[PDB]
This record gives structure tokens, C-alpha cells and sequence, in this order.
């Protein structure tokens, strides 16, 4: 059956790899037998754009009461994910992002394998009014709004994951 990997996917505050943080990251990885998750928000010291909340809900009052140190979190990523195969929906702005604070931190960097449904999707579905994820779910039967949270939005990756036949015969 499927190699092992694990869909990753964050929350931020901003566009800035540089300048912006990481609010939320959330994983699905299956472990060639089964599958595990992987979530936690980040403690926050910044002024939280009024306009992440409207998209996903997340207050300074969230990462306040249920927030964990960035590194921390990050040191606990590293050793869920291992050297697997990471796999994404235009995983190139999750990495970026990852990768900036691992490096921030003093941490390894990734250096893992990666897959990216979106190019998949593009490839298959070449008609789609765009390829947003939530325009992405739905050419293949899934009707879940996008929450835009880290671990909701990974499940959703993931089930699109196991729909993309492409993908499936390279992970075969
Ligand atoms: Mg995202
Ligand atoms: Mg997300």
C-alpha cells in the first residue's frame, strides 16, 4: 500500500516568511500502518490583525489560554514528522514559514521529501474557476467549508490526498 507521510499545514499572521509568525500548526501523517495528528497553537506576544480572526476564528484571548513556545512546539513538529515524505496544498508557503522559525530557533532545518496536491490537482482538474483549496475540494466531491485552522484544514488535505490518483501511484 501508500509510503508513509504527513500533511502539514499552518496558520499565520501575515504573508512574511520574515516579519510574520506562526499562530497554529497542525499535521496528519500516516505512519504506513495508521494514521496520527499533530496540533498546537502558538503563544502570541504581537497584535493579532483583527482580519486573522475573521478567517479563522483565532483570538489573541485562544493563543493567550491554549498558545505553547514556538520552539517547543517546533522541536515536537521535528520528531512527529521524522524524515517522512511531507505532503501539502501549495506546501512551498508552509515550508517557508517552518523553515524560517527552525532556523530563528537554532533547530534542523527540513530536509524531508515533498509532495504538493495542489500541483497534482492542477494537472487533473484543469478546468476549476480557480485552485484555491476550497474550489480544489469541491471538483473532487468534498464539501467542507475551508475553517482555516491548521489541523481541520490538514484533514481536509489528507482526504483530498486519498483522492488524487496521481499522487496515490507515486506514493504507491
Ligand atoms: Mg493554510
Ligand atoms: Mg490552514
Amino acid at each position: 500500500g501508500s509510503k508513509p507521510y504527513v500533511v502539514i499545514d499552518i496558520e499565520t499572521d501575515g504573508l512574511d516568511e520574515k516579519k510574520n509568525t506562526i499562530i497554529e500548526i497542525g499535521a496528519v501523517k500516516f505512519n504506513g500502518q495508521q494514521v496520527e495528528e499533530f496540533n498546537a497553537l502558538i503563544k502570541y506576544e504581537e497584535k493579532l490583525p483583527p482580519t486573522i480572526f475573521k478567517l479563522t476564528g483565532i483570538s489573541k484571548s485562544l493563543l493567550d489560554q491554549e498558545g505553547r513556545d514556538l520552539k517547543e512546539v517546533l522541536s515536537e513538529f521535528l520528531l512527529f514528522i521524522g524524515d517522512l515524505t511531507l505532503v501539502g496544498y501549495n506546501i512551498h508557503f508552509d515550508i517557508q514559514f517552518i523553515n524560517n522559525k527552525l532556523n530563528k530557533f537554532g533547530l534542523p532545518l527540513l530536509i524531508n521529501k515533498t509532495h504538493d496536491i495542489m500541483r497534482y490537482v492542477k494537472d487533473e482538474k484543469l478546468f476549476l474557476d480557480n485552485y484555491q483549496l476550497q474550489t480544489a475540494l469541491k471538483s473532487y466531491g468534498i464539501e467542507d467549508s475551508v475553517p482555516h485552522r491548521a489541523l481541520k484544514d490538514a484533514r481536509l488535505i489528507y482526504h483530498l490526498s486519498t483522492k488524487v490518483n496521481k499522487f496515490l501511484a507515486r506514493m504507491k
